[PDB]
């Protein structure tokens, strides 16, 4: 079976990582979240389409659901995690309570605030989860990619053509995801944020979708103001 | 003394038609290298300002800062080089067969396709080069960083907080760039896809300079709808 999880948790404030719901923020007179939402139930082969979001928001996406007019059964709200890959990992928990993890069940991890993914992206996802148990989706790095460990200096200029941005969907067997995460200790899990970097961590491949440039994440309001005009055209 | 240096020297070859340099498109009907010389016009203290481009558009970049009545005689234009850091040493190069250089000379090059670049990030750029011999203008990464070396999986995710988007000016002491750019090889320089990292692998220090959201770089037709975006909302 499919499952997608649409990952609702906000986005941080720089300080006090507050979490902001950009998610319920205009775009073309539609909350981000239903565009977003739009793409998934065009999939057909999804079983669920959990959105995992705090207690504190649950209502109101809830609320926004039903004022624009999305019925689909499959779709269900949860209440989320202590951070990104906990929220992920209630998800997996949800489905395990509900209908039971079978061994060639796939989740669909993706970004609430990302509406720009395609129908080709999704299906590639699905097929590269089914096949090989993890993936990413990724573009080329067209910047020049630089470290720095001190906000003031370079600290390495690595090759340009092995750097990738990375997007999301990320996308698990669920079963492998479950196994790896169960591999990291506390302080493993307090420090990794990103979740294909569970399976690398835990020395098992990930495989490359290629994404779009379009596919942003809309979490400024100067990506706001670009996301219009995405959209229009 | 302060020199800038518009690197407009690539061809943007397409499939089946006719090179369509990206520097030279319109953008509010007014090209890109347009939109991007105003910017360094605006500062009085360079000496200097030298655009690069091929041979053969030379003569039309000329007629074309005509035509926007473009008349600043701190204005060259030059032919640039077959790759990126070849035209960076071709402005260094004129530099030096015209005025030569000063010790304390610094050099700001820029991507002629990166028009929304502000008066803020060149004068930091200036004064980070005279301070400290070279600079970035980075932001911090937009998205997680991932790395492949098999071009299929995943070799490594670093971790995020030390990731950054690199956009240009860089900016260098222009005897420091010399200097460090003459110890690389062929193979060396082959690799490099940015003048930073002349610096860094000579082992010489670079700081970094807040960039912007919008001082995107201009290549592909999405990129000119993001533009067209940024000019008509005021965003940069
Ligand atoms: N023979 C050449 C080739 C290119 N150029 C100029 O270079 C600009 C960018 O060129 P291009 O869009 O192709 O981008 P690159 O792949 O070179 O990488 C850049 C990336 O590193 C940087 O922006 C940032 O990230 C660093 O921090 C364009 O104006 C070209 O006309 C030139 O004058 N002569």
């Amino acid at each position: 079976m499919k499952y997608a999880g649409i990952l609702a948790g906000g986005i941080g404030s720089r300080m006090g990582n507050v979490p902001l719901p950009k998610q319920f923020l205009d775009l073309d007179n539609k909350p981000i979240l239903i565009h977003t939402l739009e793409k998934f139930i065009l999939i057909n082969d999804f079983e669920k389409i959990i959105i995992a979001t705090p207690q504190q928001w649950m209502t109101h996406t809830k609320d926004t659901l039903r004022k624009f007019k999305i019925s689909d059964e499959r779709i269900e709200v949860i209440q989320g995690g202590s951070d990104r890959n906990d929220t992920i990992m209630n998800i997996v928990k949800h489905i395990e309570s509900t209908n039971g993890i079978n061994d060639d069940d796939v989740i669909v991890t993706h970004d609430a605030v990302r509406p720009f993914l395609t129908h080709r992206i999704i299906k590639e996802n699905i097929q590269a989860a089914l096949e090989y148990g993890a993936v990413d989706t990724v573009i080329d790095a067209i910047d020049t990619i630089v470290t720095s460990k001190d906000n003031q200096t370079i600290d390495a200029i690595p090759v340009r053509n092995e750097m990738y941005q990375g997007q999301t969907p990320q996308s698990f067997n669920i079963n492998l995801l479950k196994e790896s995460y169960a591999q990291l200790s506390d302080e493993q899990k307090s420090i990794l944020s990103d979740a294909c970097k569970i399976i690398v961590e835990t020395n098992k491949p990930v495989r490359l979708v290629k994404g779009e440039l379009y596919n942003i994440k809309v979490t400024t309001p100067y990506d706001l103001k670009v996301a219009n005009a995405i959209i229009r055209g």
